[PDB]
């Protein structure tokens, strides 16, 4: 079997991406965020605090002929962001651009905080990381993609994210007109439960390319670029007018500059991040002081391949026995 799915940007800034799923008998279609750092598949649903319901879409089990409480079990899951969620579970059928996986577990909300009620967009996260992640309990379960993974035609899937336009989500099978070049594949380490590989190092603009191991993971559920402090100096050195705001929480540029590219080693290769790119407005409206998209990850303890790198490839998550990740230009 295979699956395909368009990906859509939430607002102009692509904060983040939604991709419709089909939950339940008849089906109930859930705008989720599809995250490759996290393994939980949560949603907005009936048994949600109403106050802290805000436009999104809900999931109601009781509505769904397929859905059965998973009797005792319970998830509670903070993320980077300090955002965070929890509730019950029901195990029901879920669907995904045509492709299906009986008796996933979907992870009621009862509770969400702040970020989610405010984002009337996101209607849950599917998660897509490890399934040693997943934080039920006491039963840990698997994510959509390690339940389809043994019916899929080859043990993969992919992501194509578009900047400022919609993109693709493919299980199963690798679109060969959906990038430009070879497809270079490099090692993954599950240790920690990521799609954690390393990147053999960076170039800003049309400067040298310098080689140096930078460990970090593919994930598509965070916006920016999170890189070690002293390549995201040279970066924004070459931005006149820019800095590091402690006030704001991060670097920040004149929005009347022209951002350099930045590139990313994979082996041998090279991903080429437009500048265009690493621009993500006005700190607050109307202002001249714009957001940068590349980042320090000082402190967060690892560094993040986001959405802002992701977005410039086409990008291979391999879940075969031992899994690897691929990026192509495009």
């Amino acid at each position: 079997s295979t699956g395909s799915a368009t990906t859509t940007p939430i607002d102009s800034l692509d904060d983040a991406y939604i991709t419709p799923v089909q939950i339940g008998t008849p089906a109930q279609t859930l705008n989720l965020d599809f995250d490759t750092g996290s393994s939980d598949l949560w949603v907005f649903s009936s048994e949600t605090t109403a106050s802290e319901v805000d436009g999104q879409t809900i999931y109601t089990p009781s509505k769904s002929t397929t859905a059965k409480l998973l009797s005792g079990a319970t998830w509670s899951i903070s993320y980077g962001d300090g955002s965070s969620s929890s509730g019950d579970v029901y195990t029901d059928t879920v669907s995904v651009g045509g492709l299906t996986v009986t008796g996933q577990a979907v992870e009621s909300a009862k509770k969400v905080s702040s970020s989610f009620t405010e984002d009337s967009t996101i209607d849950g996260l599917l998660g897509l990381a490890f399934s040693t992640l997943n934080t039920v309990s006491p039963t840990q379960q698997k994510t959509f993609f390690d339940n389809a993974k043994a019916s899929l035609d080859s043990p993969v899937f992919t992501a194509d994210l578009g900047y400022h336009a919609p993109g693709t989500y493919n299980f199963g099978f690798i679109d060969t007109t959906a990038y430009t070049g070879s497809i270079t594949y490099t090692a993954v380490s599950t240790k920690q439960g990521f799609w954690e590989w390393t990147s053999t190092g960076y170039a800003v603009g049309s400067g040298t390319f310098k080689s140096t191991s930078i460990d970090g993971i593919a994930d598509t559920g965070t916006t920016l670029l999170y890189l070690p402090a002293t390549v995201v100096s040279a970066y924004w050195a070459q931005v006149s007018g820019a800095k590091s705001s402690s006030s704001v929480g991060g670097y920040v540029f004149p929005c009347s500059a022209t951002l350099p590219s930045f590139t990313f080693g994979v082996g041998s290769a090279r991903i080429v991040i437009p500048g265009d790119y690493i621009d993500f407005g006005p700190i607050s409206t109307g202002s001249s002081s714009c957001f940068g998209g590349i980042q320090s990850s000082a402190g967060i303890g690892i560094n993040i391949f986001g959405d802002v790198a992701l977005k410039a490839a086409f990008v291979v998550f391999n879940g075969a026995t031992t899994p690897t990740l691929g990026f192509a230009s495009k």
